[PDB]
């Protein structure tokens, strides 16, 4: 190709030219993933990587993009034995997916930063031979679409990516790395990570993308950051309009995190006549409830972060309680460290910041501060209960005295006569605990005075106090 089902369109000199290109591709039953990713990376390269690049908007000539397009396809088609990896039923094999994975893997530069920005698109792969972890997986999918394998698709969790294929559409295969120095099982199924109930594989409730959702992923993969303090407004606008395009077409229906991304963008710059950010946050959560058994963490974190920024403490605490209620039915494993850092920061930094803020107006007698709402205390309890339950059954522990220090300080923010309003009932503001650490603690939580040493011993599985 390109056989040129789409070849007005060019060149592209505005944000809206990129949108119409995507609108044309999303009407073909196979939207050209390689073409669209190349355009995105090109535009992002001259708006975020190099800017002197250009001032207004980078003009993408078809001659340029087609030259990069043909070098990617000529590579892929030059290195893999498509007929020898045949069409045993019209679907791909593990040997063919592994071979294509092998081709991308052996093309990357031996030395670079696996976490740099702006190395996620096929533009990065074709010009600098560098990709991040999830970019390698997407490059495999796009390479397979280039070969004609309409059964190879992108699988996504909240921190990892791989490929689904084979008999519609069960077969999974690792195609990229995850984390630093965790041995690579490329070609293997993900069913060991599903069986161990690690958050990295969402207990099997991971996203299985069609070609439209794969287009949505590369849109979310746009990084508008030019450095550490400034974003490219132009790139923020394009991601916003592209997500709103996928939105209206119905292609974010099964993409909870994409609705969070657009809601975050709407908060920065509202689009006239579009739903308010809160609407979209609830749409992402409802998407996770409907299609993935409500086992995703980020739909609620998206909402919790919005409520935290706007100082809706009760709604923020309830959204974090929901994150804990989801996390509680997983086992904490190595590879799950990214979600550990999120829970660690919320419990030991964000929530203490919010409660201390609410503690100050307690002496400034203005009641109505969230520290007098027993609902807020119930959500904080459900939050720690879900993390405790998360820890049980795990190969490695979660909680420690650093966790214990801020739990005690947080409980202490609530007056005793507010804490005592929460009804903790054992099955079999009303709350039910599921972790054994919190159940044994319930009387200590609603005491007139908070016994700091006792609760710390309860939470950290410590057995003994200092001898002296
Ligand atoms: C929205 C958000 C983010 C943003 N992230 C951006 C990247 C998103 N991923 C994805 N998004 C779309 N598709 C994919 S596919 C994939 C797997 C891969 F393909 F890549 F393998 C990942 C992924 C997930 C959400 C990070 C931490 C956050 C929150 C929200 C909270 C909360 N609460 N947190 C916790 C840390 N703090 C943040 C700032 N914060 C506040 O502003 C105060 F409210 C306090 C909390």
């Amino acid at each position: 190709g390109l056989k040129a089902a789409q070849k007005t369109l060019f060149p592209l000199r505005s944000i809206d030219d990129v949108v119409r290109l995507f609108a044309a591709e999303l009407g073909r039953e196979e939207p050209d993933l390689v073409l669209l990713s190349l355009v995105l990376g090109f535009v992002e390269h001259f708006l975020a990587v190099n800017r002197v690049g250009l001032t207004y908007f980078p003009v993408a000539d078809l001659s340029i993009i087609a030259a990069l397009y043909a070098r990617f396809t000529a590579q892929i088609r030059g290195a893999v034995d498509l007929s020898l990896y045949p069409r045993e039923g019209g679907v791909s094999s593990r040997e063919l997916v592994k071979k294509v994975s092998d081709v991308i893997w052996n093309s990357l530069s031996r030395s670079y930063f696996k976490d740099r920005a702006h190395i996620q698109s096929l533009f990065s792969f074709i010009t600098g031979t560098k990709l991040d972890s999830s970019g390698v997986a997407f490059a495999v999918v796009g390479a397979c679409q280039a070969l004609g394998l309409r059964d190879v698709h992108l699988a996504l969790s909240e921190d990892h990516a791989w490929v689904v294929f084979g008999p519609n559409g069960e077969q999974t295969a690792e195609v990229t790395w995850h984390g630093k120095g965790n041995e690579d099982r490329r070609g293997q199924t993900v069913n060991a990570g599903v069986a161990e109930r690690s958050w990295l594989y969402l207990k099997g409730s991971y996203m299985r993308c069609d070609r439209k959702m794969e287009v949505a992923f590369m849109v979310c993969a746009i990084n508008p950051s030019i450095d550490l303090h400034t974003d490219s407004l132009e790139l923020l606008q394009l991601q916003q309009k592209l997500l709103w395009l996928l939105y209206d077409l119905g292609h974010l229906e099964r993409y909870p995190m994409a609705l969070g991304n657009l809601a975050d963008l709407e908060e920065l710059e509202p689009t006239p006549g579009r739903p308010d950010p809160l609407t979209l946050y609830h749409k992402g959560i409802a998407s996770a409830k409907t299609y993935y058994r409500d086992e995703h963490i980020y739909p609620y974190m998206y909402l919790a972060g919005y409520h935290c920024r706007n100082r809706n403490v009760r709604e923020a605490l309830q959204a974090w309680a929901d994150t804990a209620t989801v996390i509680q039915d997983y086992n904490y494993c190595r590879e799950d460290e990214e979600i550990y850092k999120e829970f660690f920061e919320v419990a030991n930094d964000v929530i203490p910041n919010l409660l201390k803020e609410a503690a100050s107006l307690l002496e400034a007698g203005s009641q109505g501060s969230a520290l007098q709402d027993p609902e807020c205390f119930a959500h904080l309890l459900r939050f720690y209960d879900g993390i405790c339950k998360w820890e049980e059954g795990s190969p490695t522990p979660v909680l420690h005295v650093g966790w214990a220090t801020f739990l005690v300080q947080s409980l202490g923010r609530f007056e005793g006569q507010v804490r005592q309003k929460v009804r903790i009932v054992s099955v079999p503001p009303v709350l039910t605990f599921q972790s054994e650490k919190m159940k044994g603690m319930k009387e200590l939580l609603v005491a007139t005075k908070i016994n700091s040493s006792a609760i710390k011993l309860q939470l950290t599985a410590q057995s003994q106090v200092q001898m002296k």
